[PDB]
């Protein structure tokens, strides 16, 4: 029996996607949530001095995309071919580039950096969202099954669902002219094992 | 299988995929576009952006996804899913490192204007220190020389090409880091790679 240990801060952020995979796979795992004092003590012995970090039977593995992709492959949420897996990878990286775009706004709301909320919303967030959902909608209208790629759940379905669900907490008007994305968020998060995890995980904002 | 790579007339984020095709001895259509031509094809690309790989018609965007896909097909991904995950981790850490030095990188090559000397010492070299700190760590853990496992993986290409490119603009890049310099040499000494280096279009960056 493989023993999985996930180490990240007491928040969903970039560690949640890995957590949702463990829930969907019905896989027991050690969910370590650290504070600023405790992270400082372990930081020097982490691959890149950063979290999330996955430990598979001792072996450390950093970087959320690499963690989620690895765990997706093991439990079969990566895609049903290497090309589909590549296309799934592409949506995940496009999502990452989209997070770089809205960093300015995202860190302001939660209060990790100083900024003006209202102009960053209309001038940075919504424009990035428009462009991003434009590509997302394009994948959904190409999909008969509902999922972002192929005819089954893949780990990027989790990434995108969780982000939109999270963003609705801060910006209620996020999915207005985009019913395909809203449908998608609902479809994914309606999955009992996922919903169960949503209902019983530590209520952190973001 | 017929491979078609579409990107601008430069190495940038398309080179890694190109070096894999060379190392696999694989023929491929290397399309290099200009600003007029990109505008004409842009609307029909997955995310309106290049590089884009086409495998027998099927489009695939994003350089990391392209390089990883091509690595898996020809066997430069890693010899297990975990090793592949560790290889993925170094590639993403490299990407985060490029986000750090974007301010500096675009300034030197001249895609934007900026304060060049301060950006060097206050942004570039600090990011490099931290990054090579992790890189050296992996190299001193490696008996074979390669960044991960006992054989070449696509991140060995990414890291070699970047350091070779950066020496063009900043000659003092690899001074207190012989492990990285030796790594750059080891990778770029590989005949099929060297041959590609010697016969590819000489673009700066
Ligand atoms: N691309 C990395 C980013 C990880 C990252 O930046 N983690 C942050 C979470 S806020 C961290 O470790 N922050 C502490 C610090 O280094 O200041 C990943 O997704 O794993
Ligand atoms: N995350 C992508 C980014 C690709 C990228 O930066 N593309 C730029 C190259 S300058 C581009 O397509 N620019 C023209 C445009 O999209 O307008 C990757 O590296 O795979």
């Amino acid at each position: 029996m493989v023993h999985y240990k996930l180490t990240y801060f007491a928040i969903r952020g970039a560690g949640e996607c890995a957590r949702q995979i463990f829930a969907l796979a019905d896989q027991e795992f050690e969910d370590v949530r650290l504070d600023k004092e405790q992270f400082a003590k372990v930081k020097p012995d982490l691959p890149f001095g950063q979290v999330p970090v996955l430990e598979v039977d001792g072996k450390q593995l950093a970087q959320s995309l690499a963690i989620c992709r690895y765990l997706a492959r093991q439990f079969g949420f990566a895609g049903k071919s290497t090309f589909d897996e590549a296309v799934v990878d592409s949506l995940a990286d496009q999502y990452s580039d989209y997070r770089v775009e809205i960093k300015s706004f995202f860190y302001t709301v939660i209060g990790m950096r100083e900024g003006d909320v209202e102009q960053l919303k209309k001038e940075v967030l919504l424009p990035a969202r428009d462009k991003f959902f434009g590509f997302i909608t394009k994948f959904l209208k190409k999909s008969p099954s509902g999922f972002l790629v192929g005819d089954s759940l893949t780990w990027v379905d989790l990434l995108v669902s969780e982000h939109n669900a999270t963003m609705l907490t801060f910006v209620p008007e996020f999915l207005e002219g985009y019913p395909e994305v809203k449908e998608h968020m609902e479809k994914i998060r309606a999955i009992p094992k996922l919903k169960k995890w949503i209902e019983t995980r530590p209520e952190t904002l973001f």
